[PDB]
């Protein structure tokens, strides 16, 4: 399907194996634990991409987004397999077309004093992952919510479970994933947030004309039915 240009063809002939950095514990998008194979929504999407491009992908798992960006910037990785589209990073990263678009929700404890929904956050403590793209959007929409940060989505979920926050912001997809698998009976999805949907995309540095155009064409040739099939497995 995808119509690659001559320069793109050249790029792919010089890069038959492309180095894809992925966050080890960005469930259910990328999951690359000690010592398991690479899995998650984005693992399946990359395989479909492999068919569309003929490229082999070498997967580089890292714990932190600082690491993943450092490896893009140094050229050790060619692309990232899953990141949130984030305008604050657009001066140094490019994002592909999104392959997941998903509303965000708050997760609370199942206790009588928990916020009932996103309109009941006044003076409440809302946890978000440090440097999350949702932080300024949440601060503008819900200026009375008290924002605390956590290192990563696990720590953020645990702040609610252990009582250091009243609510945590996650995509609906990751919230259902973490709640059902780890906190069933302790946490719950309270409601949607009145914020633009989060989006998951591939990323490269801004220099990368040919590879990003290859990723976009290849993504374009994946139907929404294919994507929905993959994503629905992680509910």
């Amino acid at each position: 399907h995808p119509a690659y240009s001559a320069r793109e063809q050249q790029w792919m002939a010089d890069h038959p194996v492309v180095k894809v950095a992925v966050l080890n514990l960005f469930a259910p998008f990328t999951l690359f634990r000690t010592d398991e194979q690479f899995g998650g929504i984005s693992a399946a999407v990359l395989q479909l991409l492999q068919l569309r491009t003929g490229l082999d992908f070498e997967i580089i798992g890292v714990d932190t987004v600082e690491e993943l960006i450092a490896k893009l910037r140094s050229g050790e990785a060619d692309m990232a397999g899953a990141l949130f589209v984030n305008s604050a990073r657009e001066s140094f990263l490019s994002f592909s077309r999104p392959y997941v678009r998903n509303g965000m929700v708050i997760v609370t404890r199942q206790d009588p004093d928990a916020p009932v929904d996103a309109d009941h956050l006044d003076g409440r403590t809302v946890a978000l992952v440090r440097n999350s793209a949702a932080i300024p959007l949440l601060q503008r929409r819900y200026p009375q919510a008290k924002v605390v940060t956590a290192d990563n989505p696990s720590e953020a979920m645990l702040m609610v479970a252990n009582g250091q926050a009243d609510a945590v912001v996650q995509t609906q997809i990751s919230a259902s994933y973490y709640v059902n698998r780890y906190f069933a009976g302790k946490l719950r999805i309270a409601s949607a947030l009145d914020l633009p949907p989060a989006e998951i995309a591939l990323a490269t540095t801004r220099g990368q004309t040919e590879l990003m155009s290859i990723l976009n064409k290849a993504l374009y040739s994946i139907s929404n039915d294919e994507l929905a099939s993959i994503i629905s497995r992680w509910r």
